[PDB]
Formats: C-alpha cells, sequence, structure tokens
C-alpha cells in the first residue's frame, strides 16, 4: 500500500509510486528521474498515464519497454494543465532528465516535490522566485549537519588532473570508471576529454546514454572497447579483482590501471579535503573513491528551505526510524526559528 508522503491531496497524483499495485484514486502517476527506487514496478504492461521529462521518457519507452500511449513528457519551465490540475517542472540538479514538480492545487495551496535534488542557489531565479509554497516534500537523504562533500566542479577538477598526469607518465595506463545506473556521467566524459579518447562501454550502457539527449554525444562514446583509453564498467567490478581480470582481456596494451569509484558521501570527509584524496593500491592497480554528489550537503538543503520558507515540510527519505524522524524535525524547527519565518 502507498505511503501517505507519495500522494497529493486534493488531487488524482502520486509521486514515485510504481510498486504498490493499482493506487486507489490515483488517475496520474509522476515519474520524478529514472532511478530503480523511484521506478519500481513500471514495465511494458503499464497501462495509466505516465507523466514525467522528455529524458525520463526517452528510458521508458527505451528500457523498460513502456508503451508510447501511456508516455506523456513534458516541458520544463512550462506551465501545462493535468486532469484539470496547473504543473510545473523544473530541473533537480540530480541525474539526468531529473525533475522537481510544482502543483497549484485547485483550492489555493501550492506544493513543491523535490523529487531527488542537489539544491542550488540557481533555484532562487526558477518560477519558484514567484509564490508562496504551502507544503515542502524534500529529499533529506543529508539531512545531518556531518554531511559535507565539495562542489562537483572541484571534485572534476581532482579527477581531470589525476588521470592526465598519470597517463602522461605512463602512456600505456588505462583509466576506469564504475557505474551502475544514471547520473554522475561528467566523471567519465570530463577525463576522456582531457586525454582525447572516446569513452568505450557495453552495449546496454550504450543504449542508456544515446536516451539522454547530451549534445555531440556521438563524438564522446563508443561500443569499440579496444579504441578508448576510458572504459565504464559496473560499479560492483571496481575492486581489485575485478580490475586484474578485466586487465587480461585488454590483451597486453596496458600495464596499468588507474580507476575512480564515484560515491556519494563516506566518512573520510569527516577529515579530509579533496585536495588530501589518495587511492588504495596493489601493484600496478589503484582505485580512488571520490565524493561526486548529486544530493544536497546538509548546508545546501538548509539554505534552499530558510529561501523557501515553506509552512509544512514532509520529509521523503530517511522516513523509515523515529530516531531519523526526530532528529529532521528538530533541525526544520532550529532552521525555521533562525530564519523567523
Ligand atoms: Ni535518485
Amino acid at each position: 500500500t502507498c505511503p501517505f508522503y507519495k500522494k497529493i491531496p486534493g488531487t488524482g497524483f502520486t509521486v514515485d509510486a510504481f510498486q504498490y499495485g493499482v493506487v486507489e484514486g490515483c488517475t496520474a502517476y509522476f515519474l520524478t528521474h529514472f532511478h530503480s527506487d523511484h521506478y519500481a514496478g513500471l514495465s511494458k504492461h503499464f497501462t495509466f498515464p505516465v507523466y514525467c521529462s522528455e529524458i525520463t521518457g526517452n528510458l521508458l519507452k527505451n528500457k523498460l519497454h513502456v508503451q508510447e500511449q501511456y508516455i506523456h513528457p513534458l516541458p520544463l519551465d512550462t506551465e501545462c494543465i493535468v486532469n484539470g490540475v496547473k504543473v510545473v517542472l523544473l530541473d533537480a540538479n540530480h541525474c539526468p532528465g531529473a525533475v522537481m514538480i510544482l502543483f497549484y492545487l485547485p483550492n489555493g495551496t501550492v506544493i513543491l516535490h523535490t523529487g531527488d535534488f542537489r539544491a542550488d542557489p540557481s533555484m532562487e531565479r526558477s518560477l519558484l522566485a514567484d509564490q508562496k509554497v504551502h507544503m515542502l516534500y524534500l529529499d533529506t537523504t543529508y539531512c545531518s549537519p556531518e554531511y559535507t562533500f565539495p562542489s562537483q566542479q572541484e571534485v572534476i577538477r581532482f579527477a581531470i588532473n589525476t588521470a592526465f598526469e598519470a597517463v602522461t607518465l605512463n602512456p600505456h595506463a588505462l583509466v576506469v570508471c564504475g557505474t551502475y545506473s544514471i547520473g554522475k556521467e561528467k566523471v567519465f566524459l570530463a577525463i576522456a576529454d582531457v586525454l582525447g579518447s572516446k569513452v568505450g562501454m557495453s552495449q546496454e550502457k550504450y543504449k542508456t546514454l544515446q536516451c539522454l539527449n547530451i549534445p555531440e554525444i556521438n563524438s564522446l562514446i563508443t561500443t569499440d572497447m579496444c579504441s578508448s583509453l576510458v572504459h565504464l564498467l559496473p560499479m560492483m567490478q571496481i575492486n581489485f579483482k575485478g580490475l586484474q581480470s578485466h586487465l587480461k582481456k585488454c590483451g597486453g596494451k596496458y600495464n596499468q590501471i588507474l580507476a575512480f569509484r564515484p560515491t556519494g558521501w563516506t566518512h573520510s570527509n569527516k577529515f579530509t579535503r579533496i585536495a588530501d584524496v589518495i587511492p588504495q593500491t596493489k601493484g600496478n592497480i589503484s582505485i580512488y573513491g571520490i565524493p561526486y554528489s548529486e544530493h544536497s550537503s546538509y548546508l545546501e538543503m538548509k539554505r534552499f528551505v530558510q529561501w523557501l520558507k515553506p509552512q509544512k515540510i514532509i520529509p521523503t527519505v530517511n522516513v523509515g526510524t523515529w530516531k531519523s524522524r526526530s532528529t529532521m524535525e528538530k533541525y526544520f524547527r532550529e532552521w525555521k526559528l533562525e530564519a523567523g519565518y
């Protein structure tokens, strides 16, 4: 059964609720982004209307084979009417095609669902500036002050300079990047670009990347592994066994692997600066874990909320424990008292 925090009251609508069967009274299913915890339950047999971005609709059609007739793509930053209710989609600064949804209820309430997001000051000059939001359904993934990480710009800078140095010292080194869902594409794209190579990958991953409307993509990626010196692999293979094995297959083209695991947050953020990060090494294989996040830091989240000044906040992440729920409610109150709303 569908939880309350996936329901938009006063409407026929749910959000990211595809794993509950037929939801009683839901007449349109919104999907915020193509990550499996959120799409769970969609397939080619789904027969109700789905509303989402263009990119999210490309993946629905090509990867889960949902029939065209039920996919309803919407443009961003545009007032649209759905079953008599005004809605707007906004960039969530998460993975490709990830949106926030504004619902303008018939009775005058305004609701913002962030879906998954990385808060940014640039959202303060979206169509959010123009009016008041009563309810915020918030991605509270890193809602605790210990969650700090660098900007995405600093992390990419670290990865580019690391890879460029290594390969210029040893032209026979191969660079490998771990992946398991969409998002974080900039990690492997920016590395390839500085190395003058295309990114090589399996057919299934190539297909996935072909749905994301990235400009000049055909110039950046390929299925011919032999022609590329940056290879993508499944995240589970980004370990010393997985990498030695993969090196066998390259057939004596390369004598060194430099690999990157893009994670979210890890406790080595409590002590270490991005500049100071070092790999784990075994023989001719080094692995760097790098804190490239697509969720709000605690401070980025706080700023966004204190700008928005919502009347009520409903968390969508970390909701299954009382300790979490209680901790989050305390920060909400602090933030409200500090800013004075
Ligand atoms: Ni996500």
